[PDB]
């Protein structure tokens, strides 16, 4: 309910459609596929993002956080690695040589994301179970300035399962940073918000375009329901095989 | 796609632009974060694969972009501003190989019509680099995984990133926020950037600008540019600009 | 019985670093980077684990490191610098666990001795972290893998880092040269690097002194801070500082 | 040099090295890596700069070195492994320009000397690439910083670095260490390590047997390497292999 957002939502799927058939004709929009050792991220959803009265507040979370929950209970029968994001800041003097918020406080408003304020924790209903990680970051992408790859490398894990706030920050930025790096990104579609209008549809378009599939969150139960407990699974060490289109010859 | 579509779609999206822009200002975002001082230009994949039509990646609107680039080469290079190119291109486009440089973005992709060294790969030779300027091959969406461009950046003290190229929704908007994250400046001319499905643009640069980077115009950064000191006397900004600080909320209890 | 061990390694290292040192020298390897002009101080790993006795990464000398690391912080306080310092610790010491933080490096050093949040993995009281300098939990050797320093010194335009610590045969040596690779000037105080073996601190701080960094007394790098304009003013040095160059061998064909 | 020296060096040496594994053994130090079961091999920098005559980066000892690392290549090239080249060569050695490649390490060392596509860039023709395999141009230390050798490794699922080259004091060390670092278990056969002035292969082995990989005979290396399934058949070791645990010591207060 909204009074642009039925008919943005309308518009935006007629220039989907045209999109997707350019997209297709041209060998875009190939499925990663999900690996067999997995890890799942779930990209700020403490309490700056999931109550009100932030300037980071996201609306949806009454949606967004039982899919979150149910993933987790999916994930945790498997012991399968959670990992969760806040993205907070020690020092927000921006005059300062140990400042920690570097240029993103020239776009957003990082000095209201204080560390260890109420703000920076992970939401209640969601809570960190024990061996989860917390990592506290200081720039969209979960990458950046954290451990997040040296988990991920060091103990093989295939694919990331995204989860979180926002579709036009954090969540996309990780996501494109994942399978550069040499992660397949997983997005339950479900679990993803915003607070700004149309964004959550365009960016998981992009996303699913070029970067990562965004499934629903039964498919992902499904899948971490179908895994092996964790320590018996063992990482796709390839790419799977692709309908090739073939290389155009040089004209000349 | 349909006149009435793409019709349609700019009304419905500058609507959301308006409403979006005023939250986003309300809350604190959308900020400015400003020209520095000892910029670098970097043009993302102005290739021919990108730039000439009949191959998998063919982004039309070339004949805008183009010359626009060409006025961004002619300030720069007036100044000795360092400039790189890029072409996204492999070495070994076997999937099933141990040394494919490919990786996962195969997956997604059409990896394999990009050769390094095809005709596909050499920069458009309406833009030809200059001799100094640096083209870098890169594997990934952003120009810096894999590459040696945030060594340049960081040891040659760049302040600033000019950055234009194609596509928006694809390599652009993956080095806009790369380049912000690490420290440097993100200006986007408007003009110089492509893409091929509709809507992109649009959006993308409206996402940009309001989190990772300032688009501005050409016009903007010509006239930047054409101000600026020989690149040799330039020395970058040490902090943030200023900025209308928003307060934390207290914590309930 | 008593061993003369130490002075005899001394003497014939010395003789093995003049013979290195000409043989460098006429080759052009050992050249001054320099110090630059806006600097940060990064301490490592000088918490309780190494700065006390009684735990496997105890290091002996720690009253000569100590007072000289003092010296060091006292003269960059007094003028704003920023002082970073590190403590290796992990929050999962069960290497069985997906969540584990120690890698492989668990399979070389004694990783799960060291818990973040114990007495050992805190910062030694007698340097005490004042108030904005910040304290950065490492989980490798070099400060730089997985952890945000390269932001703070890129974001802020740092050009010089100079290092102190624990151990001249680990996290020293793996933290100098990534600062040079990075972009960021290493210099070395001499005496404020320990160790807990014999010969490490000599060998590891001539081969840095060779390819990596400058290793300078404690005296040079007071009399550097004191001499120092406040920070806020400092902007940093653009590029390298010319050297004596040598020719490239022409080619046989 | 002197050869009394050598070998008074060698002799001490060994006792330094006695004396500390001593230490790093009652400390729980020195611990075995292992191999893993997916590994790739990178030989550093074993181009003609190094491996002839007459270059300032010139190393002796390539006719043993040279031999062995063919065995290795041999027995790899039978499984399909994947076989990486390094060469550390610069597109532009004007450190006055904004473009040079060379950042700060030409103040350390004589980087201007060695140029892209010369002669001197070319790897060794004795263990010449074959199809199929990476040549890396590279531009400080690490084979890390600046290329995409982490991507090759992450993405195809590498557990295992057999690193070969020059120097032990340089490029070598740091490549092991970034190794460790990032994930890979770091294995370098003894017999293919060189450099150019005394001590330095021993005490940089030393060192790094000690914290950051397993050093080594090449008949070990091409042992394991025979024994290995095809490449395309290996899956990677997920986590560490399990270790002799030293006890955390308590608090005490």
């Amino acid at each position: 309910f909204n009074d642009i957002e039925a008919r943005l939502a309308a518009v935006l799927e007629e220039a989907f459609e045209a999109g997707t058939s350019i997209y297709n004709e041209r060998g875009f929009k190939r499925r990663i596929g999900y690996g067999n050792r997995p890890a799942v991220i779930h990209i700020d959803l403490a309490n700056a993002w999931t109550q009100p009265g932030h300037p980071f507040s996201c609306p949806g979370m009454e949606t967004i956080i039982p899919n979150v929950q149910r993933i987790n209970e999916a994930a945790r029968a498997k012991g399968v690695p959670v990992f969760y994001t806040t993205n907070v800041y020690r020092n927000r003097d921006a005059s300062s040589g140990t400042n920690d918020m570097g240029l993103w406080y020239s776009k957003i408003p990082t000095e209201t994301l204080p560390a260890d304020s109420y703000w920076a924790q992970i939401d209640d209903r969601i809570a960190p179970a024990d061996g989860e990680v917390v990592i506290e970051k200081n720039r969209a992408s979960a990458f950046p300035g954290t451990n997040l790859e040296l988990f991920l490398t060091s103990n093989r894990i295939d694919t990331l399962i995204v989860t979180g706030a926002t579709a036009a920050g954090c969540v996309r930025h990780t996501v494109e940073d994942a399978i550069a790096k040499g992660f397949r990104p997983i997005i339950p579609r479900e679990t993803i918000g915003d607070r700004v209008p149309g964004v959550v549809q365009w960016n998981l378009y992009d996303i699913d375009n070029k970067f990562g599939d965004v499934e629903s969150t039964d498919s992902v139960v499904q899948y971490l329901d179908a895994l092996p407990q964790f320590e018996d699974t063992v990482p796709k060490t390839l790419s799977d095989p692709q309908p090739e289109v073939e290389a155009p010859a040089d004209p000349v």
